[PDB]
């Protein structure tokens, strides 16, 4: 196994939401086999961010997910050469964006080159007004569509005042190494939370727990 039980995470995201440019650095640690990761995020440029930090978090690696023996782990088989993903998020009020991550490994460290582009968010909407509280736990459906590993998520952000703001993600995953065998369809349950933050989310501690299953208990 190229992958150790304890892997470090290095991350730089360059992005633009509704015109606003920003650069965010990440430094964290994770247990790939337990499906757990936590990282410290620091806004390096464009702060304070004039939009809800929460729309970024899922962009801050499915290599951190507990896979049972009876599902093919595409992600952990992708290393050490690594893999990329591209994602389109579609929000109920027209807000759309495209995120990509190119993931590489060097010794005990995953390096992440992340790009995040958002547009069409209404000025009076929960994202530009900063009314989001968190992502609800989600289930990512994994399947193959025209020879590409694809994940669909129908989810929501909890808003101030008991309301939800609906998310549809579609992610395409591609190993750098030709002939990493595609897995069979399956599910990944996700648990993403902001553990701590300063006043304007210039510094954020992020945690994710993910588990792969066939649908049964």
């Amino acid at each position: 196994s190229a992958i150790k039980p304890d892997m470090k995470i290095k991350l730089r995201m360059e992005g633009n939401v509704n015109g606003h440019h920003f650069v965010i650095d990440g430094d964290g640690t994770g247990k790939p086999f337990e499906g757990k990761q936590s990282m410290d995020l620091e806004v390096k440029e464009g702060g304070p961010l004039p939009f809800a930090f929460d729309i970024l978090t899922t962009a801050f690696n499915r290599v951190f997910a507990k896979y049972p023996d009876n599902i093919q782990d595409y992600f952990k088989q992708s290393f050490p050469k690594g893999y990329s993903w591209e994602r389109s998020l579609t929000f109920e009020d027209g807000g759309i964006c495209n995120a990509r991550n190119d993931i590489t490994m060097e010794g005990d460290t995953f390096y992440n080159k992340v790009r995040f582009y958002g547009t069409n968010f209404p000025a009076n909407g929960p994202v530009m007004q900063k009314k989001t509280l968190k992502w609800e736990p989600s289930t990512e459906k994994m399947y193959v569509r025209d020879g590409v590993l694809t994940g669909d998520v129908e989810t929501a952000l909890l808003l101030e005042g008991n309301a939800h703001y609906r998310c549809d993600f579609r992610t395409t995953y591609k190993a750098k190494e030709k002939g990493v065998k595609l897995p069979g369809a399956h599910f990944v349950d996700h648990c993403i939370e902001i553990l701590s933050h300063d006043k304007d989310y210039n510094k954020v501690k992020l945690y994710e727990h993910a588990v792969a299953h066939s649908g049964l208990p």
